[PDB]
């Protein structure tokens, strides 16, 4: 840890402006009714980047991080030559998230949600006898299975059963890791309304998903990574979003580089996108409505196993609480596009072609945006354009290794018993 202490911060209720301390792991301020995001106050107001050998937490002023965990990987930002001159743009960015050696990005469980991991894990205290609780569809779980298990952190995942393919690691992980799963047929949102139900066991303790300050601040490493390469805020953010934390994360990254003040006033141009069929908080932007539409469950189920990006469907997303996605795209005059599965298998292949990595379905569903928009005549060719390729690397990673996966412990009915659920959840741990 050299020269490192635990990252000084308060708490701000984004409804109230109420600031108040951080009692340990708080997701919600107590004293304000309405939803409302909570976010972190740093009292290191200007960033000040650590030598590489931090990794991650290279960017720890702004993480609300107790102590350093070994062996991360910071997102990379590189100007692009190919894609940008296949789309007529002279200052186009990619920060990638992923496995690509020769860019200098190793993040080996291939996506940005090792930035969730690392965060989390290191603002959880040390100390903690409880078993920490997330809900994944897919590529968190993966991220918190390798470092909960290197760390020997107790974890208990929820992943949804038709998506444990993306449960893939080098080597057998420790038994503090176990995995539940909601049926066949179940979604992301079964998956968290069946870590809800594990919650009510004694002994567990919630991650919180978009509430945890430390997933929001890790994934905003790609912004600061992005603005500090470049050395000027970007004029648009494109990325593709299921739940939406890591935009409201690029905001919040936004308005703090803003208030440190050397990079720039300006506001970066949230551009997120969905993949079709799954695409309700697209729906409801569009309609201009903060509350999610009415969306029949049976029919969004069927939606998301249309959809090629698996991690883009959240039924019930972080979109019209107090700070959240609606807020963030008002804030930033933003915009919200749809990718077909034939615009984001394009995409996969245009990045692969002109950027020399394979990406993810959700990755396309960004560069696929990007693509239309700049068709649609929308960016300007001057633009400094932030893509945020939030997954890729994954077939040069596996190519040539023996893979173990994660399976599930028990899986149960999409409204499954809660004595039952709470009792085996109990004796995973016991
Ligand atoms: C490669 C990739 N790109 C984009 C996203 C959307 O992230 P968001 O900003 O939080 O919606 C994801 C989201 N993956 C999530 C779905 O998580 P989420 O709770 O929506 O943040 C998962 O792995 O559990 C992703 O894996």
């Amino acid at each position: 840890m050299k020269d490192f202490t635990p990252t000084p911060y308060t708490l701000e209720c984004v409804a109230t402006g109420r600031e108040f301390e951080d009692t340990g792991w708080m997701l919600a301020d107590p004293q304000c009714k309405t939803p409302s995001l909570v976010r972190a106050k740093y009292a290191r107001r200007q960033l000040e980047v650590k030598p590489d050998e931090y990794g991650f937490y290279k960017f720890c002023d702004w993480l609300p991080v107790r102590r350093m965990l070994k062996g991360s990987s910071a997102p990379v930002t590189y100007k692009s030559k190919g894609l940008a001159r296949h789309l007529g743009l002279e200052n186009l960015y990619i920060t990638f998230n992923g496995y690509y050696p020769a860019i200098g990005a190793t993040m080996s469980t291939c996506s940005f949600k090792e930035t969730e991991a690392f965060s989390v894990c290191a603002r959880a205290a040390e100390d903690e006898e409880r078993v920490l609780v997330v809900a994944s569809a897919g590529n968190t779980a993966r991220a918190f299975a390798k470092v909960c298990s290197d760390n020997h952190i107790k974890l208990l995942l929820s992943v949804p059963y038709d998506n444990i393919e993306a449960l893939w690691f080098e080597h057998p992980l420790n038994p503090c890791v176990k995995l539940i799963s909601c049926e066949k047929g179940g979604d992301y949102f079964d998956a968290i309304h069946l870590s809800d139900i594990a919650l009510k066991g004694p002994g567990f303790y919630a991650e919180g998903g978009a509430k945890n300050i430390a997933r929001r601040d890790g994934m905003a490493t790609t912004v600061l990574s992005a603005v500090t390469t470049i050395g000027r805020i970007p004029d648009y953010y494109f990325q593709a979003v299921g739940s939406g934390t890591g935009a409201i994360a690029a905001w919040e990254a936004n308005m703090r580089l803003i208030e440190d003040g050397r990079f720039g006033s300006n506001t970066m141009k949230l551009m997120v996108s969905q993949n079709a069929p799954f695409v309700p908080m697209y729906d409801a932007w569009q309609a201009g409505s903060r509350k999610m539409l009415a969306y029949e469950d049976d029919k969004a189920r069927r939606d998301a196993e249309i959809i090629d990006a698996k991690v883009l469907s959240n039924r019930r997303p972080p979109y019209g609480i107090t700070g959240g996605l609606y807020d963030a795209l008002k804030a930033t005059g933003g915009e919200f596009f749809v990718a077909t599965n034939a615009m984001a298998r394009k995409a996969r292949k245009l990045f692969k072609e002109l950027e020399g990595v394979d990406i993810y379905s959700a990755s396309g569903v960004a560069l696929a945006s990007l693509v239309n928009a700049v068709a649609a005549g929308k960016i300007e060719k001057d633009a400094v354009v932030m893509l945020n390729i939030t997954g890729g690397g994954e077939e040069h990673f596996k190519e040539d290794k023996e893979l173990w996966y994660l399976k599930p412990s028990h899986v149960f009915p999409l409204e499954p018993d809660t004595d039952d659920v709470v009792a085996k959840v109990e004796a995973l741990f016991a």
